[PDB]
């Protein structure tokens, strides 16, 4: 039948030559995992404006964003998909702050904390680091198990 309906999300990676800024999600779904900053796009908002807003709300940073990929997530037992538009920037001009949602830390690019990131990151995060654009899809059973995935460079 028809592909499930999807909700629009953004995800922003602050990626400098030697390090990346990640946030530890403090509560809710996926709490305890490190990742980029993002959330739901709001009604009438452009995707890039939503990405800037989520970066500011979750990390305090105000920034040019570059579109780097799109990843669709499906969870067993939930008919609605997450359609995540991924962005990255190298240029910041303020300091990240802990928010209600996220605790920030910088990681060197030889210390990407995959053990404490979502399992899908092993597949697409390396493409982001190589500046290669991508489209991916991941079906999860719960928070740990991937039952199916597709990934391509574009
Ligand atoms: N990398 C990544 N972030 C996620 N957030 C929520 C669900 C699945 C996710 N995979």
């Amino acid at each position: 039948g028809a592909m499930g309906a999807s909700r629009l999300y953004t995800l922003v990676l602050v990626l400098q030559p030697q390090r990346v800024l990640l946030g530890m999600k403090k509560r809710g779904f996926g709490a305890g995992r490190w990742g980029g900053f993002g959330g739901k796009v709001q009604e009438g908002e452009t995707i890039e404006d939503g990405a800037r807003r989520e970066l500011q709300e979750e990390s305090g940073l105000t920034v040019a964003l570059h579109k780097v990929g799109q990843i669709v997530f499906e969870f067993v037992g939930e008919p609605e998909l997450m359609d995540v538009h991924v962005f990255c920037t190298d240029s910041i001009q303020g300091t990240p702050v802990e928010s209600d949602e996220m605790r920030p830390c910088w990681f060197q690019l030889d210390q990407i904390p995959f053990k404490d990131m979502w399992p899908d990151d092993s597949y697409w995060f390396p493409l982001l680091l190589q500046k290669k654009k991508f489209h991916g899809y991941f079906k999860f059973q719960g928070q740990d198990t991937i039952l199916d995935y597709t990934l391509r460079e574009v």
